[PDB]
């Protein structure tokens, strides 16, 4: 399925990015224009978390 899974915990700060949790599976929908930050999709939501904190199932 494509999916990345999450290194580390990130909470959010705002309604824009995502928080999620180590182990948590996710659709990678996009970067952005400097790949720093991900828009993702997981069953808890969608939003930005920074792309170092997630890699490839």
């Amino acid at each position: 399925m494509n999916l990345f899974v999450a290194l580390y915990d990130f909470v959010a700060s705002g309604d824009n990015t995502l928080s999620i949790t180590k182990g948590e599976k996710l659709r990678v929908l996009g970067y952005n224009h400097n790949g720093e930050w991900c828009e993702a999709q997981t069953k808890n939501g969608q939003g930005w978390v920074p792309s170092n904190y997630i890699t490839p199932v």
